């Protein structure tokens, strides 16, 4: 089970679901092997019905598509259509967020309010918002509106990228073209382009891409926005992970997909219901996360994350699992079929999001608490269903400290410089303590040993003293293998990023240091990564292509991780990806992916399956900037 | 030839290019044989980095996908994608034209003007604007704006869908949950649910699909209302077709591609530079017309059409094309490289939409006749070029009678009737003169012999007293093929349609019938047909699912076209495909959408591919109406 997962719990699952005969991830995948060698290398179409065309890697007839359409143009618009659908899952969780505001402050959601007054204003002033003399409900309404506004063309461009790069970098892009003029603008645009018989020039549609990256990080921001306002800004925070977590005697709920407008209440709502819950004889409710939504709560609340990504399934498979509560993205549909089998009750919220043998219950903003509880006593019923049946729980946890949103970063480091707070940072990075920034970011991939290109990578940079944050299931991957314990510093750390590390938690009164590696938060929380580097490079007046700072999508995914590596180029990021995505059957588009974008925003992909060779590349790319500010490296 | 095509001119230029050497489309389909039958059935998936999967149509695994998708979910997925892409590029081309009207009324487009005023007003009063006491340039303003606002959400659904329908089928698609709220909207949701781990049930997914498919119609409407207004409301005109339009002595200019804001100004400036072209040696600038841009083009001017879709190359290959001005979609990129060949000059014009190889000149409403003189002159200059090159240019045309806009077939039926014009055309329905009413739409497609299907249906339909109008590629085909002129009724209509020909065209002054076959113009202008029967439906107060109305995209290839067969669905109509779309490795979606959508819009696929039995099939739908109506039949 090592070669499927490097999680001693996951493992200890995967033994019961083979002994129980239920067909798992890494099942489906070896039952898919060998997968087609055309879709690996992206030489196939199917945008017309006259396909599907498909061209040979090397070798004879098929080299062209039936319209004429070359491997370059293919390869160019298949990636452009998955940057697209990552930008449109990051337009409905924005959306959604902003539509619940709005709500809020018009007296139509009383269970959703403004917790984070002096974020609404923050973020109001760089918006260009006026709050002088305003109402707050007044001026969330303004706020929701623009939010709103970015999603379609109209006199400014999207704003949620604008306002929050430094001018020297949207000048860059809007010399190449490339600020979005409306995040479903934008998704349109590329449909549109990718169409039969519309562009066909590889750079004329990587540039389309690269703007409709831009879309997805505005909709990354705005929703790490709107989260904050309702829900509150993430301070640190301790809790502990994986499947030990889980509790026999307690009702086991997770919370799994991606919108804390429906795991936040899921929460707070879940303490009010623990008096029932005991008496249906349980010692409570025991609400736990999964993908981005756990993240979310973990982020917020100290909320027990169970596990992530591709090992989503192995949370049922110990049989202690009651309700699975689901809105978008990320989550497994086998889930549905698996619960017949664990007992699990699963249960979909959104309209867009159903699965075949789920359980339905619509989740309204509007009677948030009602649905909740209707959700939380199917899961109440379900843990009565299961006295006396043993459960497997893999009593395996670590400690997590969590917590460290950009606002809790800059808090911790004014405890070294009151009113320069980056200063200390900075000064660590010229003295050599800190050798540069890396953001893990992305999925488990179940190509890649769980886990595996996380904690090589991760534990060959923290040695070489680079600063590691993380978000989504990276965070994940590295929290299960104790990366946010500050115990594991010692064992983990180069000397010089231990002594900045233990210098900002003993002056934050830890008595300790900060942990191996800072938790962002989920995948739209990619954005405060994205804020404190560009807070970075306005401290030092330089643009974002000359820092010391690198991302890894080492074990990527979804298509909204293509979309997320594919803005990090474009903001100027070295931007590893550790799984081949499906662009090495045309040179031309690698070549312009990983060398010559350089030219145009001065990020590049770093295309690397083995991890300890990733290690180094990222190591050269950090060392690069370094020497490039005239720095010793 | 034949068995590539069923028209002798391209028959001719296929011969011309074999012994030159000149690979076509058909060639590149031959070297794509046999095709993948995962993407012919629909059974890959590629929206995950864990991809590509595949599901075996029938035998041992893979049976599912990596993350638990099944066929049903893999399936449903890919026709939503293609829905959205169609919906996505009938936004572009409805947004540019909104784009247009507001620059003109803004004075910052003076090449454009208000050219239909009572269009204007009409499409006005029918969106809530007033127009009393009103400047027409705020009239437009005001429409210019509500066609951008129907691109988001609001505080109304898109108006463009619910104004344009009755509202008894408003009533059931809203029941159903399926009028869209915003057309760019649609478009991203389509992309989030259909991306990793959301929307995972088929009667849930393809449910979003005909909302999506409702944001599609909403956009070829807006496309025709706009291009109205700018451009003039089409009425009978009297042209010709084929390459035999073409003339070695004049500069032969294609306009290729959809919209009329390109083409329009193109015409008009053609005229002014034709003692230019003496100058050069010509005898004029020739324009003709290719695909949709060439509809729209002939439908209000009288340009003659030179070919249609699949055999576009075919044009280039006579050697007397001195150039091929493009905006977007339909053009098959080999286009640049047969150039090189030919001698012709490829065009680009839009951002969005070039192809390695051709001459890109950017096309700027607000400087279209400048652009447009800077273009033609490109195009005197290759016409100086080819001075003594023999060229091959097939000496067959058709005679074509076009121009039959909803307004204009109102017209013409008011001649019978004045104050009730869409009483004789129901008379004559009833009274059996007029069996039904068939609209074919969309492309050619290289699997199908060029034309076979429609023109093998529609000789079955019109000797069975169907009334036929067509739109697009297919009344390209029907055109090609002599359905377009009057003196061929004899030959193709049964008594009873013959007769109602004749007594429409004899009260219009013409001494003789309408054409066998009614063009309405663009693929953008299948919302003339929904007017047409949305005002059959109003006059005779049924719905649109009682009418002995049915649509056939005989041979469709773009996703446009999969977005328009979809609508139509929606709207109604059975609606026959004739050839395969990638549903049938899934039988709950097949039966979805063959028939139990009939339970939910009272429309339904027809999925057939040998014509004949097409057309049994079209006219069991028919009289199936008829007998529902209770007429004889
Ligand atoms: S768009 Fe071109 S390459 Fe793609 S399926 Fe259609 S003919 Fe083939
Ligand atoms: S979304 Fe599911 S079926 Fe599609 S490529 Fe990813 S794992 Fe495979
Ligand atoms: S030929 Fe396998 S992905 Fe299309
Ligand atoms: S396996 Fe051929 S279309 Fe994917
Ligand atoms: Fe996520
Ligand atoms: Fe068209």
């Amino acid at each position: 089970q090592n070669l499927k997962s490097t999680d001693r719990a996951v493992q200890q699952m995967l033994d019961k679901a083979k002994r129980e005969g239920i067909q798992t991830v890494w099942d489906r995948y070896e039952a898919m092997k060998p997968q087609c060698g055309f879709g690996e290398t992206g030489l196939c179409c199917r945008h017309c019905l006259q396909g599907p065309c498909r061209i040979n890697p090397f070798g004879d007839e098929p080299k062209v598509g039936i319209c004429g359409a070359t491997a370059e143009v293919i390869v160019a618009r298949g990636l452009d259509r998955s940057i697209a659908a990552g930008a449109a899952g990051h337009s409905g969780h924005a959306k959604h967020l902003a539509h619940t505001l709005k709500k809020a402050v018009q007296g139509k959601a009383a269970s959703y309010m403004i917790k984070d007054r002096t974020k609404l204003h923050s973020i109001a002033k760089r918006l260009g918002i006026p709050t002088e003399g305003q109402k707050d409900e007044d001026i969330a309404l303004e706020v929701a509106k623009a939010a709103l506004a970015d999603f379609h063309e109209k006199d400014t461009p999207v704003l949620w990228v604008t306002t929050v790069l430094p001018p020297s970098r949207v000048k860059v892009l809007s010399a190449h073209g490339l600020i979005p003029a409306g995040i479903d603008h934008e998704i349109a645009e590329i449909m549109h382009r990718t169409s039969m018989g519309c562009d066909a020039d590889a750079q004329n549609l990587l540039l389309g891409g690269l703007r409709c990256s831009l879309a997805d990080l505005a909709g990354c921001y705005m929703g790490t926005d709107l989260a904050d306002i309702l829900f509150g800004t993430p301070a640190p925070v301790v809790t502990e992970s994986n499947l030990g977590v889980l509790k026999a005697d307690a009702v086991n709920v997770a919370v799994h997909g991606h919108n804390p407008v429906l795991s936040d209440i899921i929460v707070s709502v879940s303490k009010e219901m623990e008096n029932e819950a005991r008496a249906a004889g349980a010692t409570g409710i025991n609400v736990v996360g999964i993908c981005c939504t756990g993240n979310e709560v973990l982020m917020r609340h100290g909320i027990p994350a169970c596990t992530h990504s591709v090992s989503q399934e192995m949370a049922m498979i110990t049989g202690a699992l009651d309700a699975m509560i689901l809105d978008y993205q990320c989550i497994q549909p086998s889930v549905a079929t698996i619960a017949e089998c664990t007992g699990t009750t699963v249960i979909t919220t959104m309209e867009m999001s159903k699965i075949t043998g789920a359980t339905h219950v619509n989740f309204a903003e509007e009677a948030a608490v009602e649905n909740a509880k209707q959700i939380l006593r199917l899961a109440i019923d379900t843990f009565k269903r299961r006295k006396g049946k043993p459960v497997e729980i893999p009593n395996i946890k670590t400690k997590v400290v969590a917590g460290f949103s950009t606002e809790a970063i800059i808090n911790a480091l004014s405890k070294l410089n009151a009113n320069d707070p980056l200063k200390p940072l900075i000064d660590n990075v010229v003295n050599g303590n800190i050798r540069g920034v890396c953001l893990f970011a992305g999925c488990n991939n179940v190509k890649v040993p769980q886990d595996q290109n996380f904690t090589t990578i991760a534990r060959k940079l923290l040695k070489q003293n680079v600063l590691v944050v993380a978000t989504g299931c990276g965070a994940g991957a590295l929290m299960r293998h104790g990366f946010m314990d500050p115990a594991n510093v010692d064992e983990l750390c180069g000397d010089g990023l231990k002594a900045v590390l233990t210098a900002i938690g003993e002056a934050n009164g830890l008595g300790g240091p900060l942990p191996p590696v800072l938790h962002m938060g989920s995948c739209v929380d990619n954005s405060r990564a994205v804020a404190l580097v560009a807070a970075l490079a306005n401290r030092l007046g330089v643009d974002l292509d000359r820092l010391p700072v690198v991302a890894s999508a080492a074990e990527a995914m979804h298509e909204k991780a293509v979309a997320i590596g594919t803005w990090a180029v474009t903001i100027g990021l070295p931007t590893h990806i550790g799984v081949l995505p499906p662009i090495t059957g045309s040179l031309p588009v690698t070549q312009i992916l990983t060398s010559s974008v350089k030219d145009i925003t001065g990020g590049y992909f770093i295309v690397e399956l083995d991890p300890e060779t990733a290690a180094d590349k990222l190591l050269a790319a950090i060392n690069e900037r370094r020497a490039g500010l005239g720095l010793p490296w």
